[PDB]
Protein backbone atom coordinates (compact mmCIF):
# COMPACT_ATOMS: atom_id res chain seq x y z
CA UNK A 1 0.00 0.00 0.00
CA UNK A 2 0.80 3.62 0.31
CA UNK A 3 -1.20 6.29 -1.26
CA UNK A 4 -4.54 7.44 -0.88
CA UNK A 5 -6.94 11.22 -1.87
CA UNK A 6 -10.50 12.08 0.55
CA UNK A 7 -12.15 15.14 -0.99
CA UNK A 8 -14.49 17.38 1.90
CA UNK A 9 -17.58 17.98 1.37
CA UNK A 10 -17.34 22.01 1.08
CA UNK A 11 -16.18 24.67 3.46
CA UNK A 12 -17.69 28.02 3.99
CA UNK A 13 -15.82 30.05 1.84
CA UNK A 14 -16.70 26.84 -0.82
CA UNK A 15 -20.32 26.96 0.13
CA UNK A 16 -21.05 30.78 -0.37
CA UNK A 17 -18.26 30.90 -3.75
CA UNK A 18 -21.22 29.09 -5.39
CA UNK A 19 -18.58 26.73 -6.37
CA UNK A 20 -20.22 22.74 -6.74
CA UNK A 21 -17.69 19.64 -7.62
CA UNK A 22 -15.35 18.91 -10.31
CA UNK A 23 -14.48 15.55 -8.36
CA UNK A 24 -16.69 12.83 -8.77
CA UNK A 25 -15.02 4.10 -9.48
CA UNK A 26 -11.63 3.30 -7.81
CA UNK A 27 -9.77 6.10 -9.19
CA UNK A 28 -10.34 9.80 -8.99
CA UNK A 29 -11.62 12.04 -12.05
CA UNK A 30 -10.90 15.46 -12.31
CA UNK A 31 -12.34 18.22 -14.28
CA UNK A 32 -12.22 21.48 -15.07
CA UNK A 33 -14.38 23.57 -17.67
CA UNK A 34 -12.83 26.71 -18.23
CA UNK A 35 -10.15 25.99 -20.91
CA UNK A 36 -12.19 23.37 -22.40
CA UNK A 37 -10.16 19.64 -22.31
CA UNK A 38 -11.55 17.12 -20.50
CA UNK A 39 -7.79 15.86 -18.98
CA UNK A 40 -6.19 15.22 -16.84
CA UNK A 41 -6.78 11.59 -16.06
CA UNK A 42 -7.91 9.71 -13.09
CA UNK A 43 -4.48 8.41 -11.93
CA UNK A 44 -3.76 4.92 -9.63
CA UNK A 45 -4.54 6.28 -6.04
CA UNK A 46 -4.79 2.91 -3.73
CA UNK A 47 -7.71 4.59 -2.38
CA UNK A 48 -9.77 7.49 -4.03
CA UNK A 49 -11.83 8.35 -0.91
CA UNK A 50 -15.26 9.44 -1.40
CA UNK A 51 -16.82 11.52 0.87
CA UNK A 52 -18.63 14.47 -0.66
CA UNK A 53 -21.81 13.73 0.86
CA UNK A 54 -23.14 13.68 4.44
CA UNK A 55 -22.44 10.40 7.08
CA UNK A 56 -26.11 9.87 6.45
CA UNK A 57 -25.40 9.36 3.02
CA UNK A 58 -25.20 5.54 2.81
CA UNK A 59 -22.28 5.76 -0.17
CA UNK A 60 -20.01 7.87 2.12
CA UNK A 61 -16.56 7.17 3.10
CA UNK A 62 -17.14 6.99 7.26
CA UNK A 63 -14.52 7.69 9.25
CA UNK A 64 -14.12 4.37 10.74
CA UNK A 65 -13.47 3.35 7.47
CA UNK A 66 -10.41 5.20 6.41
CA UNK A 67 -8.34 3.64 9.72
CA UNK A 68 -9.42 -0.09 8.79
CA UNK A 69 -7.83 0.66 5.66
CA UNK A 70 -5.15 2.59 5.92
CA UNK A 71 -4.21 2.86 9.52
CA UNK A 72 -5.71 -0.34 10.66
CA UNK A 73 -3.13 -2.47 7.95
CA UNK A 74 -0.36 0.30 8.79
CA UNK A 75 -0.92 -0.57 12.50
CA UNK A 76 -0.48 -4.48 12.05
CA UNK A 77 3.05 -4.04 10.50
CA UNK A 78 4.32 -2.61 13.78
CA UNK A 79 3.06 -5.32 15.39
CA UNK A 80 5.35 -7.78 13.21
CA UNK A 81 7.61 -4.65 13.98
CA UNK A 82 8.36 -2.62 11.32
CA UNK A 83 8.24 0.42 11.44
CA UNK A 84 5.66 2.38 9.13
CA UNK A 85 4.47 6.26 8.10
CA UNK A 86 1.19 7.76 7.17
CA UNK A 87 1.62 11.54 6.05
CA UNK A 88 -1.82 13.52 5.64
CA UNK A 89 -0.37 15.65 2.16
CA UNK A 90 -3.00 18.78 1.06
CA UNK A 91 -4.13 22.39 0.41
CA UNK A 92 -4.63 24.31 3.47
CA UNK A 93 -8.12 23.09 3.98
CA UNK A 94 -7.76 20.16 1.93
CA UNK A 95 -9.04 17.99 4.89
CA UNK A 96 -5.05 16.92 6.54
CA UNK A 97 -6.13 17.73 10.16
CA UNK A 98 -9.82 15.74 10.37
CA UNK A 99 -8.23 12.06 8.59
CA UNK A 100 -5.51 12.70 11.03
CA UNK A 101 -6.92 14.33 13.92
CA UNK A 102 -10.73 15.06 13.12
CA UNK A 103 -12.46 16.20 15.93
CA UNK A 104 -13.20 15.10 19.55
CA UNK A 105 -16.97 14.21 20.15
CA UNK A 106 -18.27 11.23 19.12
CA UNK A 107 -17.22 10.33 15.61
CA UNK A 108 -15.14 12.68 13.52
CA UNK A 109 -12.22 11.06 14.25
CA UNK A 110 -8.62 10.69 12.73
CA UNK A 111 -6.53 8.09 12.60
CA UNK A 112 -4.20 9.01 15.00
CA UNK A 113 -6.98 8.56 17.77
CA UNK A 114 -8.55 5.74 16.12
CA UNK A 115 -4.70 4.34 15.47
CA UNK A 116 -3.92 4.25 19.42
CA UNK A 117 -6.90 3.27 20.96
CA UNK A 118 -6.53 -0.06 18.97
CA UNK A 119 -3.11 -0.31 19.78
CA UNK A 120 -4.49 0.20 23.69
CA UNK A 121 -7.42 -2.61 23.15
CA UNK A 122 -4.71 -4.52 21.48
CA UNK A 123 -2.73 -4.60 24.01
CA UNK A 124 -4.57 -4.85 27.27
CA UNK A 125 -6.54 -7.19 25.56
CA UNK A 126 -4.00 -9.56 26.06
CA UNK A 127 -3.71 -13.16 25.90
CA UNK A 128 -0.18 -14.40 27.44
CA UNK A 129 1.88 -13.48 30.73
CA UNK A 130 5.13 -11.50 28.78
CA UNK A 131 4.01 -9.12 27.27
CA UNK A 132 5.63 -5.77 28.07
CA UNK A 133 5.30 -3.42 26.07
CA UNK A 134 5.57 -0.02 27.65
CA UNK A 135 4.17 3.27 25.06
CA UNK A 136 6.07 5.59 24.65
CA UNK A 137 5.14 8.97 22.18
CA UNK A 138 5.57 12.67 21.19
CA UNK A 139 4.13 15.52 19.16
CA UNK A 140 6.48 17.72 17.51
CA UNK A 141 5.61 20.80 15.27
CA UNK A 142 8.01 21.38 12.82
CA UNK A 143 8.35 24.94 11.60
CA UNK A 144 10.68 26.95 9.74
CA UNK A 145 13.41 23.96 10.31
CA UNK A 146 12.56 24.34 13.67
CA UNK A 147 10.75 21.88 15.99
CA UNK A 148 8.57 22.49 18.55
CA UNK A 149 7.49 20.45 21.52
CA UNK A 150 4.01 20.45 21.34
CA UNK A 151 3.91 18.42 24.09
CA UNK A 152 5.82 20.05 26.73
CA UNK A 153 4.63 23.79 25.88
CA UNK A 154 8.04 25.37 27.37
CA UNK A 155 10.57 22.81 25.38
CA UNK A 156 13.73 23.82 26.80
CA UNK A 157 17.77 21.93 26.40
CA UNK A 158 16.93 21.75 22.62
CA UNK A 159 17.92 23.09 19.10
CA UNK A 160 17.02 21.25 16.05
CA UNK A 161 17.14 18.28 14.61
CA UNK A 162 20.20 15.96 15.29
CA UNK A 163 21.85 12.88 14.15
CA UNK A 164 23.15 9.96 16.32
CA UNK A 165 25.74 8.40 14.99
CA UNK A 166 24.27 4.85 15.14
CA UNK A 167 20.56 5.05 16.95
CA UNK A 168 19.13 7.42 13.51
CA UNK A 169 18.09 10.98 14.29
CA UNK A 170 16.33 12.45 16.88
CA UNK A 171 16.54 15.87 18.08
CA UNK A 172 17.70 17.27 22.52
CA UNK A 173 15.34 15.32 24.29
CA UNK A 174 12.45 17.33 23.62
CA UNK A 175 9.62 15.29 25.33
CA UNK A 176 9.15 12.23 25.72
CA UNK A 177 7.01 9.81 28.47
CA UNK A 178 5.52 6.69 28.82
CA UNK A 179 1.99 6.77 30.53
CA UNK A 180 0.03 3.50 29.05
CA UNK A 181 -3.53 3.95 29.12
CA UNK A 182 -5.44 5.27 26.11
CA UNK A 183 -6.78 8.20 27.70
CA UNK A 184 -3.73 8.88 29.59
CA UNK A 185 -2.59 9.14 25.50
CA UNK A 186 -5.51 10.43 24.42
CA UNK A 187 -5.01 13.27 26.49
CA UNK A 188 -1.74 14.19 25.42
CA UNK A 189 -2.57 14.72 21.85
CA UNK A 190 -5.31 17.26 22.73
CA UNK A 191 -2.74 19.99 25.55
CA UNK A 192 -0.76 19.28 21.88
CA UNK A 193 -2.63 20.32 19.16
CA UNK A 194 -3.45 23.31 21.67
CA UNK A 195 0.12 24.30 22.01
CA UNK A 196 -0.03 25.52 18.60
CA UNK A 197 -2.51 28.98 17.71
CA UNK A 198 -1.53 32.01 16.61
CA UNK A 199 -6.77 32.19 9.96
CA UNK A 200 -4.66 29.92 12.06
CA UNK A 201 -0.87 30.24 10.94
CA UNK A 202 -0.26 26.81 12.16
CA UNK A 203 -0.23 25.89 8.29
CA UNK A 204 3.17 26.55 7.34
CA UNK A 205 4.10 23.68 10.16
CA UNK A 206 4.24 20.42 10.49
CA UNK A 207 2.85 18.32 13.26
CA UNK A 208 4.72 14.74 13.94
CA UNK A 209 3.01 12.50 16.26
CA UNK A 210 5.58 9.95 17.05
CA UNK A 211 5.05 6.86 19.29
CA UNK A 212 7.21 4.28 20.66
CA UNK A 213 6.08 0.89 20.25
CA UNK A 214 8.90 -1.36 22.32
CA UNK A 215 8.07 -5.22 22.25
CA UNK A 216 9.29 -7.80 24.65
CA UNK A 217 9.00 -11.52 23.97
CA UNK A 218 9.59 -14.03 26.99
CA UNK A 219 11.69 -17.15 25.74
CA UNK A 220 9.62 -19.95 27.45
CA UNK A 221 12.94 -21.91 26.13
CA UNK A 222 16.02 -20.31 28.35
CA UNK A 223 14.08 -17.27 30.07
CA UNK A 224 15.28 -14.50 27.88
CA UNK A 225 13.20 -11.24 27.43
CA UNK A 226 13.79 -9.95 23.52
CA UNK A 227 13.74 -6.08 22.59
CA UNK A 228 11.39 -5.65 19.65
CA UNK A 229 10.76 -2.15 19.16
CA UNK A 230 8.69 -0.43 15.88
CA UNK A 231 8.59 2.95 15.32
CA UNK A 232 4.98 4.56 14.27
CA UNK A 233 5.02 8.13 12.74
CA UNK A 234 2.16 9.76 11.29
CA UNK A 235 2.50 13.77 10.14
CA UNK A 236 0.62 16.59 8.87
CA UNK A 237 2.82 18.19 6.91
CA UNK A 238 2.11 21.53 5.12
CA UNK A 239 -0.28 21.85 2.13
CA UNK A 240 -0.78 24.21 -0.66
CA UNK A 241 2.03 25.98 -2.19
CA UNK A 242 -1.45 34.74 -3.25
CA UNK A 243 1.69 32.27 -2.02
CA UNK A 244 2.63 34.36 0.88
CA UNK A 245 5.57 32.45 2.56
CA UNK A 246 7.78 29.86 1.35
CA UNK A 247 10.10 27.74 3.72
CA UNK A 248 12.04 24.31 2.66
CA UNK A 249 9.84 22.34 4.43
CA UNK A 250 7.75 21.52 1.57
CA UNK A 251 10.25 21.36 -1.02
CA UNK A 252 12.74 18.99 1.65
CA UNK A 253 9.99 16.24 0.85
CA UNK A 254 9.09 17.82 -2.52
CA UNK A 255 12.42 16.37 -3.14
CA UNK A 256 12.01 13.24 -1.60
CA UNK A 257 8.69 11.70 -3.84
CA UNK A 258 10.80 12.66 -6.76
CA UNK A 259 13.65 10.10 -5.53
CA UNK A 260 11.42 7.09 -3.92
CA UNK A 261 10.04 8.05 -7.75
CA UNK A 262 13.13 7.04 -9.93
CA UNK A 263 13.94 3.34 -10.58
CA UNK A 264 13.82 2.77 -14.28
CA UNK A 265 15.53 -0.33 -16.05
CA UNK A 266 14.29 -3.26 -13.55
CA UNK A 267 14.73 -2.03 -9.48
CA UNK A 268 20.17 4.22 -3.99
CA UNK A 269 22.17 6.80 -2.34
CA UNK A 270 18.86 8.22 -1.03
CA UNK A 271 18.90 12.55 -0.67
CA UNK A 272 16.78 13.68 2.87
CA UNK A 273 19.23 15.38 5.01
CA UNK A 274 18.44 18.15 2.07
CA UNK A 275 15.00 17.80 3.71
CA UNK A 276 15.11 18.18 6.66
CA UNK A 277 11.45 16.76 7.47
CA UNK A 278 12.47 13.39 5.69
CA UNK A 279 15.43 13.92 8.19
CA UNK A 280 13.04 12.89 11.11
CA UNK A 281 12.03 9.42 9.48
CA UNK A 282 14.76 7.30 8.19
CA UNK A 283 14.43 4.22 6.94
CA UNK A 284 10.63 4.36 7.16
CA UNK A 285 11.30 6.83 4.54
CA UNK A 286 14.60 5.57 2.51
CA UNK A 287 13.82 1.38 1.91
CA UNK A 288 12.38 -0.42 4.79
CA UNK A 289 9.25 0.40 6.68
CA UNK A 290 6.30 0.26 4.74
CA UNK A 291 4.37 3.43 4.28
CA UNK A 292 1.06 5.03 3.20
CA UNK A 293 -0.13 8.63 2.34
CA UNK A 294 -3.64 10.14 2.51
CA UNK A 295 -4.18 13.13 0.35
CA UNK A 296 -7.26 15.53 0.75
CA UNK A 297 -8.84 17.60 -1.79
CA UNK A 298 -11.45 20.66 -1.95
CA UNK A 299 -14.58 19.89 -4.19
CA UNK A 300 -14.57 23.35 -5.20
CA UNK A 301 -14.14 23.89 -8.83
CA UNK A 302 -12.25 27.27 -7.63
CA UNK A 303 -9.42 25.03 -6.75
CA UNK A 304 -8.90 22.66 -9.87
CA UNK A 305 -4.91 23.36 -9.91
CA UNK A 306 -3.77 22.79 -6.78
CA UNK A 307 -6.23 20.08 -5.33
CA UNK A 308 -5.29 18.76 -9.56
CA UNK A 309 -1.66 19.58 -8.32
CA UNK A 310 -1.78 17.22 -5.47
CA UNK A 311 -3.34 14.41 -7.37
CA UNK A 312 -0.52 14.36 -9.98
CA UNK A 313 2.57 14.08 -7.79
CA UNK A 314 0.54 11.95 -5.50
CA UNK A 315 -0.06 9.54 -8.21
CA UNK A 316 3.43 9.96 -8.50
CA UNK A 317 4.33 8.34 -5.18
CA UNK A 318 4.89 5.11 -6.96
CA UNK A 319 8.10 3.47 -7.45
CA UNK A 320 10.17 3.42 -4.14
CA UNK A 321 10.31 -0.20 -1.58
N1 LIG B 1 -14.38 13.92 5.12
C1 LIG B 1 -14.81 14.95 5.84
N2 LIG B 1 -16.01 14.85 6.52
C2 LIG B 1 -16.45 15.92 7.27
N3 LIG B 1 -15.86 17.10 7.45
C3 LIG B 1 -14.66 17.17 6.75
C4 LIG B 1 -14.10 16.18 5.97
N4 LIG B 1 -12.90 16.60 5.43
C5 LIG B 1 -12.76 17.84 5.91
N5 LIG B 1 -13.78 18.24 6.70
C6 LIG B 1 -14.01 19.58 7.33
O1 LIG B 1 -12.92 20.37 7.06
C7 LIG B 1 -12.39 20.95 8.26
C8 LIG B 1 -10.93 20.62 8.46
O2 LIG B 1 -10.09 20.61 7.30
P1 LIG B 1 -8.58 20.63 7.72
O3 LIG B 1 -8.16 19.23 8.02
O4 LIG B 1 -8.47 21.48 8.94
O5 LIG B 1 -7.67 21.24 6.58
P2 LIG B 1 -6.12 21.13 6.27
O6 LIG B 1 -5.55 20.13 7.21
O7 LIG B 1 -5.84 20.71 4.87
O8 LIG B 1 -5.55 22.50 6.51
C9 LIG B 1 -13.20 20.51 9.44
O9 LIG B 1 -13.65 21.69 10.16
C10 LIG B 1 -14.26 19.56 8.83
O10 LIG B 1 -15.62 19.88 9.13
MG1 LIG C 1 -4.69 22.45 10.04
Amino acid sequence: VKVAVRVRPFNSREMSRDSKCIIQGSTTTIVNPKQPKETPKSFSFDYSYWSHTSPEDINYASQKQVYRDIGEEMLQHAFEGYNVCIFAYGQTGAGKSYTMMGKQEKDQQGIIPQLCEDLFSRINDTTNDNMSYSVEVSYMEIYCERVRDLLNPKNKGNLRVREHPLLGPYVEDLSKLAVTSYNDIQDLMDSGNKPRTVNETSSRSHAVFNIIFTQKRHDAETNITTEKVSKISLVDLAGSEEGANINKSLTTLGKVISALAEMDSGPDFIPYRDSVLTWLLRENLGGNSRTAMVAALSPADINYDETLSTLRYADRAKQIR
